[PDB]
């Protein structure tokens, strides 16, 4: 059964705190609708164990959840059941990707990131507009899905954490990934980065490697129409420096790595892998693309391009590569 | 389940038991308890801002004493942790009446009583010997079954709480109830006490009413043999001032007269030749008075056993 053990005590507190948060909400009514107070709310928990569970958990920790009712409503609006979320974040420890550091949930559904107190403050600044935007697009958006936000304290180490939905497939592997922005001199992966297993490539890598993305005219028009709305919303909030993250699944590469070791090859569940787009019938390779916006929370007040200019250049760059 | 109550302390108790048991489901059942488990505790302090402001208090603390020991006790007494959690939280405990106050779980399986910090210290003082006594008698005893001990804090007020098992049936009504000590001293329920629906009657009430408990020779032997061993243990811990609690169920006022002895563990049916079809619920309560509060514990125990033997 579930002990929340880790060598990383901050991961043990995160798994414990998500378990607690979700069980607590099981004892709080789902309201007709969110109110203003729900956007300034928190729950704080301080645990002090003495000679109790001293093996599998730290004895002294704090866990704080920001606006629990709002993130619960956001999970529901993005089609995520709270018990599934709880199992994803607690049944086995999140895995490190190894400042660039992130974790993935064990089942690769969710991304966990350490954020600053400035981030948390900016999150509260946008949370009402973000929530209403999610309402009006019926949860259909390329924006990050913010699913939970927490503060952890153990051993005198304080961190803030955000949980988002993975852009990539929980099952289909990515052999190539790009963080894309536009209009940035020398924006390309370092030598050390390109030497890794799965490098995070960037704008000049995408251009200089001849990267194409083969989606049909309909999927392109639907995708670019969402991007425009989402990026216009970000520019209204005065946000900038966001990326399009692009993951490519190569069906025949994935297949050759199985032979070394029921959805058909290249098929995915669009209710789980929500950012997936199939290639068109004339791709030179059978590929599946995963594409969405990440990393939105830079406010213009914090060469300085303005958010209008950033949004136009970004849309122009993505439009010119597809 | 929102743990709502007019009494904030009851919400905290229900939230706390709920949290306690869920937490223990994330903790291994040890091969055996160790000395540290008898000096252990869990503390949680909750501070909510504009969250769950309707059901629950926004600021509270909950401490569980020796959670590993009370979990083991619950198992040794044939109690599943999810049934226990259910009994204490599906619906608020009900107050007996209104120091003498107690609550009953909503399903009448358990007793919840506010105790002093002095009680909490004396429970820690006896708990290793009590646990090892429960091991030795295989959970067969008329002692109080100590199932959980806690400290609650809400809105400036702090209380300590013990949970025990109901001596009485979760189903069968008691029409008559005695607190018996064998004090040759005066022990009579008050006129106020006696005006109630169910008075707590005492030694001299039992004598003056000529109350009879008709048990067959085998049940009485087994019962007095347990009582002897239990009372000799109490005297060895230098505990005194405990009572036999006796509840009488009247079957004719009505299958009638039957009960599950895995739930109502203190039930004993009457002699077939009893002039009334009764069922008796009898066990020891209220053991935590140490002689060091200064008739001695040996004398108390012998005078106690003699009186119970006297009445059957
Ligand atoms: C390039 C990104 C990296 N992987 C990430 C990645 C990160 N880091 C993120 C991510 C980025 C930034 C933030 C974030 C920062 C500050 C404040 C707030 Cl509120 C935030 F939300 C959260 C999550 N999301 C991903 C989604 N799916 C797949 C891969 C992803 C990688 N190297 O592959
Ligand atoms: C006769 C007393 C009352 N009913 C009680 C009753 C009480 N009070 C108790 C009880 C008494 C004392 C304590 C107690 C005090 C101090 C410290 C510690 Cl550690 C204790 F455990 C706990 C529980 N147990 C009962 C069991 N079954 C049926 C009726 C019961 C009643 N009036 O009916």
């Amino acid at each position: 059964n579930l002990y929340f053990q880790s060598m990383d005590p901050l991961l043990s507190v995160l798994m414990w705190g998500v378990n607690h948060s979700i069980n607590e909400l099981s004892h709080v009514q789902i309201p007709v609708m969110l109110m203003p107070d729900d956007f300034k709310a928190y729950s704080k928990i301080k645990v002090d164990n003495h000679l109790f569970n001293k093996e599998n958990m730290p004895s002294h920790f704090k866990f704080k959840e920001y606006c629990p009712m709002v993130f619960r409503n956001l999970r529901e609006r993005f089609g995520i059941d709270d018990q599934d979320f709880q199992n994803s974040l607690t049944r086995s420890a999140p895995l490190p990707n190894d400042g660039a550091r992130f974790h993935t949930s064990y089942d690769k559904r969710y991304i966990i990131k350490t954020i600053t107190s400035e981030d948390v403050a900016e999150m509260h600044n946008i949370l009402k507009k973000y929530h209403q935007y999610i309402v009006e697009c019926h949860g259909i958006t390329l924006l990050p899905q913010f699913l939970g936000m927490y503060r952890l304290n153990v051993d005198g180490v304080e961190i803030y954490v955000i949980v988002t939905r993975n852009v990539f497939s929980h099952r289909l592997s990515v052999y190539r990934k790009y963080d894309l922005k536009g209009s940035t001199v020398a924006r390309e992966a370092s030598d050390k980065e390109k030497a890794k297993e799965l490098p995070t490539l960037k704008d000049n890598d995408f251009i200089n490697e001849g990267q194409k993305i083969y989606i049909d005219d309909n999927n392109k028009k639907v995708f670019l129409e969402k991007l425009k709305k989402d990026v216009e919303f970000l520019a209204q909030l005065k946000l900038m420096d966001y990326s399009l993250l692009v993951g490519i699944h190569d069906v025949e590469r994935a297949e050759q790595e199985e032979v070394e070791c029921p959805l058909a090859p290249g098929e995915f569940d669009p209710n789980i892998d929500v950012y997936g787009i199939k290639c068109h019938e004339n791709s030179p390779r059978k590929e599946v693309y995963f594409m969405a916006i990440i990393d939105i929370l830079t406010h213009y007040d914090a060469s300085t391009v303005n958010p209008e200019q950033y949004s136009k250049r970004f849309l122009d760059f993505i439009g010119h590569i597809l």
